[PDB]
């Protein structure tokens, strides 16, 4: 209700929490016994990477379906930032997806 949603761009300090909404490009499986999946989430405010966390037991994301997140917190990653879901943040399956570019106009005719 009323969430409070926030932009890639706006996003520039670490261990920030707020909630933010994306739409799932591609994600690419970790090895890893922490990781369990990590992969990029475009918008229109650009693209930002995202990390699963084991210990949020939540249902897997699907590619190309829009999703809200909420109550997240922004880890360090190299030069850029990402976000990592837990048990405490929340993930619902949205019925709209996010427009990022039609690459073109078109009309009825």
């Amino acid at each position: 209700m009323e969430p409070q949603l926030t932009k890639i761009v706006d996003i520039v300090e670490n261990g920030q929490w707020a909630n933010l909404k994306a739409k799932v490009i591609q994600l690419w499986e970790n090895t890893h016994e922490s990781i369990s999946q990590v992969g990029l989430l475009g918008d229109e405010t650009g693209i930002i990477k995202f990390t699963i966390w084991k210990n949020a037991e939540l249902p897997l994301l699907e590619q190309g379906e829009s999703y809200l997140l909420r109550s997240v917190v922004v880890g360090e990653y190299n030069d850029r930032f990402q976000v990592q879901v837990n048990k405490n943040s929340s993930i619902e399956k949205l019925s709209e997806p996010i427009e990022v570019g039609l690459e073109h106009h078109h009309h009825h005719h």
